[PDB]
RNA sequence: GCGGAGUGAUCUACCCAUGGCCAGGGUGAAGCGCGGGUAAGACCGCGUGGAGGCCCGAACCCACUUAGGUUGAAGACUGAG
RNA sequence: GCCAGGCCAGUCCGCCCAGGGUGAGUCGGGACCUAAGGCGAGGCCGACAGGCGUAGUCGAUGGACAACGGGUUGAUAUUCCCGUACCCGUGUGUGGGCGCCCGUGACGAAUCAGCGGUACUAACCACCCAAAACCGGAUCGAUCACUCCCCUUCGGGGGUGUGGAGUUCUGGGGCUGCGUGGGAACUUCGCUGGUAGUAGUCAAGCGAAGGGGUGACGCAGGAAGGUAGCCGUACCAGUCAGUGGUAACACUGGGGCAAGCCGGUAGGGAGAGCGAUAGGCAAAUCCGUCGCUCACUAAUCCUGAGAGGUGACGCAUAGCCGGUUGAGGCGAAUUCGGUGAUCCUCUGCUGCCAAGAAAAGCCUCUAGCGAGCACACACACGGCCCGUACCCCAAACCGACACAGGUGGUCAGGUAGAGCAUACCAAGGCGUACGAGAUAACUAUGGUUAAGGAACUCGGCAAAAUGCCCCCGUAACUUCGGGAGAAGGGGGACCGGAAUAUCGUGAACACCCUUGCGGUGGGAGCGGGAUCCGGUCGCAGAAACCAGUGAGGAGCGACUGUUUACUAAAAACACAGGUCCGUGCGAAGUCGCAAGACGAUGUAUACGGACUGACGCCUGCCCGGUGCUGGAAGGUUAAGAGG
RNA sequence: AAAUUCCUUGUCGGGUAAGUUCCGACCUGCACGAAUGGCGUAACGACUUCUCAACUGUCUCAACCAUAGACUCGGCGAAA
RNA sequence: UCUGAUCGUAUUGGGCAUCUAACCUCGAACCCUGAAUCGGGUUUAGGGACAGUGCCUGGCGGGUAGUUUAACUGGGGCGGU
RNA sequence: CAGCUUGUUGGUGGGGUGACGGCCUACCAAGGCGACGACGGGUAGCCGGCCUGAGAGGGUGUCCGGCCACACUGGGACUGA
RNA sequence: ACUGCAGGGGAGACUGGAAUUCCUGGUGUAGCGGUGGAAUGCGCAGAUAUCAGGAGGAACACCGGUGGCGAAGGCGGGUCUCUGGGCAGUAACUGACGCUGAGGAGCGAAAGCGUGGGGAGCGAACAGGAUUAGAUACCCUGGUAGUCCACGCCGUAAACGGUGGGUACUAGGUGUGGGUUUCCUUCCUUGGGAUCCGUGCCGUAGCUAACGCAUUAAGUACCCCGCCUGGGGAGUACGGCC
RNA sequence: CGGGCCUUGUACACACCGCCCGUCACGUCAUGAAAGUCGGUAACACCCGAAGCCAGUGGCCUAACCCUCGGGAGGGAGCUGUCGAAGGUGGGAUCGGCGAUUGGGACGAAGUCGUAACAAGGUAGCCGUACCGGAAGGUGCGGCUGGAUC
RNA sequence: CGCGGGGUGGAGCAGCCUGGUAGCUCGUCGGGCUCAUAACCCGAAGGUCGUCGGUUCAAAUCCGGCCCCCGCAACCA
């Protein structure tokens, strides 16, 4: 699944890519793309407020369907795997029986032509959307709601995956990919199986330019600058930093989650 | 030098949208064909193909060395590399 | 014009004075469209000042949209004039065509009477259970009343059999009900006669709200087919350049012309009918989706460079006449090849990953409007605003200067050459603003140098050297790609011959045919390249200009990259790779008092921060100190409560 | 004995006619040391450093030629 | 009768649990709306007297700010005073 | 020591020799040798014989006899049966 | 070839329960743990113990053996899917198609290596305690890689029967696994006999230095292959291949 | 503590007051690596190329043969060309010697440190592998009996 | 050179700013245990407290002077 170039020049000596077995129709559809523009990290003060950001490859959005709510008991029909820019993952192009084409997030082992269904009634196949009511108990799910109408949020990285622990009274228990155990509401729905292209994350990018192309610019360490400009700058050699690690504005390393967060109700076991 | 209120990104730093430009040579990746090899394979030899922060080299962009300039032709340049 | 300016002078001038000079339906912009971004009705937020933003409206560097060739002035010309085109709108005629009322064809319901659903379901049936109650068996316990038996301190145990409230298991009736499915009607449904072909609808044209399609998009790489251009050439018109030859093809010049329209080639691209329809907020014959029949090699349609015709009975031109050297008049031939594009077919094709605007415009669908419309020809008209002179790699711009600096795009000839390098030239420009002399030292910029050859110097700094095409040949090491143009060598000019198809490109005259912009053979003339053999010349054949020095051992950084504009280009920064920490989602983090924003139209294989820095082998011990993470037994500790 | 070693031109070997630099070692580490990474590493470098071939006015040791100044004449005519 | 432990009313305080109606929701639908991912309102789905905010109060706080950091001295610094 | 070979392997016409022959040449074809050890490295004149041994074997090539090679080192031809 | 037969032979997918560890909650109070004896350690902030619920990984008690299958290494929770070999019977078919096998290729315990995941228990390294003259150990308390999974590499073991493969022949006795088979056919006995293929013990001839082997040869013979030539140096250097 | 009988293991027989392993220190011998350095051998590519054969040319010389008496034929000297030994240049191959320093090996006396193996050798031992440790070795995983147990 | 720390039994270390009494481990000697040696056990012994010169009734101790040893600094042109 991930090829490997030959050490033909110094940039590709342990470079890989991708081999794109999974897709078909290497153009989008065009009545579900948007535009995007790019914004280097910058808000609406026009001042940076992420750094690392900016240049890269031009991109087009494409309008993922992460409701799922409107066509349940409608039938789909996969036509297409194609390529996104936007996500790790590759996308699905379904006809609905009554006529209407939408991208899903592609799960893994959904070849072009199987069918898919939502709602209530639908078997416990991937692809297949359901209100976690309906979802038998350790089930890998993905595409997993917070609130019952609000979008799938949760596991839509490739290869990931949400382990379904089991339905108490109203809430389910859920070991998301960071391994820690929320607790969601039942009536929140989710896509039956693990998220495709499982193994990009093995893909050796060789060259500085190839990340410039994915659009990250580069990165300066903190104890390599001036005392003005980095906590951790100064020194008459090279330095370890005079002081215990810290960011660029001073603040130390440690837990940031606020302490007193109205979510902490549903956390059963925070992750390792 | 300190404070208050304003002016500046037509230079320069970065970013955003939209256009344009890069003579001429060389090398020969993946893939794909053919033949060999086998039970099938790996693998091998040829073709085709034209990859690459690839090579030599004008425009173009730089500024490493040296000589000249140093009340300059010029408040940072010229010649030769 | 000449007293300032111009680095001298000046009769000249980009200087000074007066007058004149810029002509657009089609060029570049607006009146058309939107991108990043700006402003922003209400709005939200903010003590005030104000911040941000929705609807909206601006905003080209992009999209859409109609003109070419010649002539003319001292100064403008795709603008004026001539010839020939194209685009939008207006009016008036002529002609036929389709419409409404009319009429007219197509479609076409609706009420009330005949059966099942047994759909509905009072009851009923099948099933299990409380199978209620109750009749009543067995199991357990220290109660317990009767009778058989016993000790005593006189109150009960045991032998307790029976039952009593009896625990439990569990036998039968299982009425009454639970539940399911069959399952009474009226009530909902459909069929036939049936209101009746009745009500009603559709059938000119426009549709711009709204739906849909298109518009609509990357980078790299060719090939094939063409054309511009360029070089020859039939043919035409001329020359004798006072030199040894040269009298006509020996030499010189010419050997032309657009948009538009016609045309449909090379090359590309495309299934069509019928039905149904949850979707495209309403609707839809459109789009989407599904199904059937046929075709599926084809036919047909679209598209499309080029060739060809017309444009052109015109314009232009070599030259010749007359000629204040100004304006004028006449004006020949114009065929066939080669080479060849950065241009065109091509918004195509092939490959790749990094996955490559929007809106208008155009087309289509219906909502709707609709009594008059659409069409052909003819004629006559309307085509708005701004720019247009001149410089524009510069003496007219940015540099205080008529300043060796800087300034985006288009075009771009010949011989040699791989080439937009380089040399010399064409078209066309220019000699640019102090000069004239003179063999001083010395400085600068170039050139040559006997013998030696780094002895110079901090240091081979600078210079010298190598350098091209073709052919042999090429090491350690290696991450198997490299190193490598390693190193080191050999050939190179001209003439003749092989050589008349020597070979390879294109392919004229002449050979068939589904007759065409067709095919096959054919090989002319015109160009390309290499070899072998023989000869000739010089000191030298890469000929001038142009054009790698190579090898070896260490250190640092893996590599390409970036950096102190103006003394530092590096061993510094970055980098792919690694590890740790944080973040469960208007997340963490950052900008903001806030709202809001970015993160991200992302979701732990993701994002932020920290350190290390390709790859290989590895990364040992210490948690005492200070941080970070977790905990809460104890000690100390604020406001508040208490008083 | 190092981009780290003061003593110090440590000592031994190699290279040179002669080597405070260079290469290989020794360990007596003033004061190396494992992600402020350790030790290596093919390729790469207008990096630093040492050696060789070729070549030369860098040098022994200079000489000559041409041009722009300098110098002379006419014009204009500053500066610290 | 320290009455230590215990009774029933008060009264209020402290946890603990539940509720919904304040309040919250960048969950959803509809309307203003003709064009609206803004805004507001209506309904619903949740959370919920918590959170957020005001006043008071303790901690932490080179993130930022204002400042201080002696003199003598056979120059100053180090030493000493 | 695992790949060696381009007059190399074969053919045709010529040349050359006392004689066949890639012995030589022009042209044509693409063969030839190799694990039964090609190519390479080491050593060596070979034999009748001699020494040993029950024999088979092992060692050896000196006197004598046969053959080969050479004549300071390398190359070349002439004269001649 | 047909018909039967036995089997932890192999691969994949799903799935079960006991137990250990941890987490949550209840009860509960001062010890637990460990040894030759102790200490380190855990706990009093509520441990060990006990009850209920949950998570997760690994190994599969009884069956189970001396027994089975596989070329060897090896193979046992269950079910399904796919798949290899063996034996017996028949004698239907082919008609010597056989054996061995230099080089070569494939498979090949464990440890180890690469990339990714997982991690209960165990446990190199490492740390503390104890013992000891010392204790870089044995014993104790912890504990990382690893052990597990996917996909590759590695190619070695006392990889052993310390016994290469094929074939024929040479007393028996006695177990056990898989067939077939008359007769005694009920003597129900699933016993006896006969025959074929395994796997053990004991024993004659024969062999052996002896120990022992002995129809499963280390006996008697034939075919092919590998290997040995005193002990060290040394399965090491150099060269080469991977 | 000592003794007796039987049985078991043994690498002991000077008979456990036995045998025996590995570092370290001193000495000797042989050998591997090493910046580099000194020799030998056989080739290869190219440059230059003597003699000589062969092939050409050959105005200079030439008795026999021919002649029309001028010469002709034929020959030679010289010259050119292929091949060509020796030599030169270059990059490799291969066989040896030395080499500061460094790795192990063997043998030495009556040196130092432990006690790994042989008995259940005092923790059964060996085999493969990995990590660790002054050293014999230890530990983990798997294996074997060439060990024990009822 | 400046500054601050040290010197105690054969060796490694306490005791010292507290002036009145020098101790611990290993070592050494003797005795046990052993065939003998280690290891183990028992009993002992051993010191001008770097020198000198001061305060003091009294100094290892307090203070100055020299001697060795160690550590930290010797900077700006
Ligand atoms: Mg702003
Ligand atoms: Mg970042
Ligand atoms: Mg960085
Ligand atoms: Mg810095
Ligand atoms: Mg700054
Ligand atoms: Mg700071
Ligand atoms: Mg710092
Ligand atoms: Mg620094
Ligand atoms: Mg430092
Ligand atoms: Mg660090
Ligand atoms: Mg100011
Ligand atoms: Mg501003
Ligand atoms: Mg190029
Ligand atoms: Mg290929
Ligand atoms: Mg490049
Ligand atoms: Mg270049
Ligand atoms: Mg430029
Ligand atoms: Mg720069
Ligand atoms: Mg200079
Ligand atoms: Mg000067
Ligand atoms: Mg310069
Ligand atoms: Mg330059
Ligand atoms: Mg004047
Ligand atoms: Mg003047
Ligand atoms: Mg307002
Ligand atoms: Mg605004
Ligand atoms: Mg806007
Ligand atoms: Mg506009
Ligand atoms: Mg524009
Ligand atoms: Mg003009
Ligand atoms: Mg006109
Ligand atoms: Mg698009
Ligand atoms: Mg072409
Ligand atoms: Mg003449
Ligand atoms: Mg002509
Ligand atoms: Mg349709
Ligand atoms: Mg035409
Ligand atoms: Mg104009
Ligand atoms: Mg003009
Ligand atoms: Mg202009
Ligand atoms: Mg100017
Ligand atoms: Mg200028
Ligand atoms: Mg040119
Ligand atoms: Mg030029
Ligand atoms: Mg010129
Ligand atoms: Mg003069
Ligand atoms: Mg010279
Ligand atoms: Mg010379
Ligand atoms: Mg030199
Ligand atoms: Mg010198
Ligand atoms: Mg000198
Ligand atoms: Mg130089
Ligand atoms: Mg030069
Ligand atoms: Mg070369
Ligand atoms: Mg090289
Ligand atoms: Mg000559
Ligand atoms: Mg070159
Ligand atoms: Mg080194
Ligand atoms: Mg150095
Ligand atoms: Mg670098
Ligand atoms: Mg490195
Ligand atoms: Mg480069
Ligand atoms: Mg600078
Ligand atoms: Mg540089
Ligand atoms: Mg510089
Ligand atoms: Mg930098
Ligand atoms: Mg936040
Ligand atoms: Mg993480
Ligand atoms: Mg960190
Ligand atoms: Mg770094
Ligand atoms: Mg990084
Ligand atoms: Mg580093
Ligand atoms: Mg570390
Ligand atoms: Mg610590
Ligand atoms: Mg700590
Ligand atoms: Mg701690
Ligand atoms: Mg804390
Ligand atoms: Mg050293
Ligand atoms: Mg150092
Ligand atoms: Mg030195
Ligand atoms: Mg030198
Ligand atoms: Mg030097
Ligand atoms: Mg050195
Ligand atoms: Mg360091
Ligand atoms: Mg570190
Ligand atoms: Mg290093
Ligand atoms: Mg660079
Ligand atoms: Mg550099
Ligand atoms: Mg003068
Ligand atoms: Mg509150
Ligand atoms: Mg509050
Ligand atoms: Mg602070
Ligand atoms: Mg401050
Ligand atoms: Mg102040
Ligand atoms: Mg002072
Ligand atoms: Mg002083
Ligand atoms: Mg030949
Ligand atoms: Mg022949
Ligand atoms: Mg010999
Ligand atoms: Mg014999
Ligand atoms: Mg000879
Ligand atoms: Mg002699
Ligand atoms: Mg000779
Ligand atoms: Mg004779
Ligand atoms: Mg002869
Ligand atoms: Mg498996
Ligand atoms: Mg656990
Ligand atoms: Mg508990
Ligand atoms: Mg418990
Ligand atoms: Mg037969
Ligand atoms: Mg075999
Ligand atoms: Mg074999
Ligand atoms: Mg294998
Ligand atoms: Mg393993
Ligand atoms: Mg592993
Ligand atoms: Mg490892
Ligand atoms: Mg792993
Ligand atoms: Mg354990
Ligand atoms: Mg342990
Ligand atoms: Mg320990
Ligand atoms: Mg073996
Ligand atoms: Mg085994
Ligand atoms: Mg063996
Ligand atoms: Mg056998
Ligand atoms: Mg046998
Ligand atoms: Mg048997
Ligand atoms: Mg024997
Ligand atoms: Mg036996
Ligand atoms: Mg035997
Ligand atoms: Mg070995
Ligand atoms: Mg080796
Ligand atoms: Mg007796
Ligand atoms: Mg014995
Ligand atoms: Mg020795
Ligand atoms: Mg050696
Ligand atoms: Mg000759
Ligand atoms: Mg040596
Ligand atoms: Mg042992
Ligand atoms: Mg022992
Ligand atoms: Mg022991
Ligand atoms: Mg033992
Ligand atoms: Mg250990
Ligand atoms: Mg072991
Ligand atoms: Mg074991
Ligand atoms: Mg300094």
């Amino acid at each position: 699944a991930i090829r490997k170039y030959k050490p033909t020049t110094p940039g590709r000596r342990g470079a890989s890519v991708s081999d794109f077995a999974e897709i078909t129709r290497s153009t989008p559809e065009k009545s579900l793309v948007r535009p995007l523009h790019g914004r280097g990290g910058r808000n609406a003060h026009g001042r940076i407020t992420t750094r690392h950001k900016g240049g890269g490859h031009k991109r087009a959005y494409r309008m993922i369907d992460f409701r799922r709510n409107d066509k349940d008991g409608v039938n789909a029909k996969v036509a297409h795997i194609e390529y996104d820019p936007n996500r790790t993952a590759r996308i699905a192009l379904l006809h609905y029986l009554d006529g209407e084409k939408r991208y899903i997030i592609a799960p893994n082992g959904l070849s072009q032509g199987d069918v898919v269904e939502s709602g209530a009634n639908a078997d416990i196949k991937p692809g297949n959307n359901l209100p976690l009511r309906n979802i038998p108990a350790g089930t890998l799910i993905h595409a997993v709601e917070l609130r019952p109408g609000g979008g799938a949020k949760l596991a839509r990285s490739a290869g990931s995956s949400i382990q379904l622990l089991g339905k108490e009274a109203s809430y389910a228990s859920l070991r998301m990919p960071s391994g820690e155990i929320r607790r969601v509401d039942v009536r929140c729905r989710a896509t039956v199986g693990e998220v495709g292209n499982a193994e990009q994350a093995n893909i050796n990018w060789g060259k500085a330019g190839r990340m410039r192309w994915k659009g990250k610019r580069p990165s300066v360490r903190g104890v390599v600058m001036n005392p003005v400009d980095h906590p951790h700058g100064g020194g008459e050699g090279k330095t370890s930093g005079g002081r215990h690690p810290v960011s660029p504005w001073g603040k130390p390393e440690g837990r940031t989650r606020n302490a007193n967060k109205s979510s902490n109700k549903f956390i059963v076991r925070r992750r390792r």
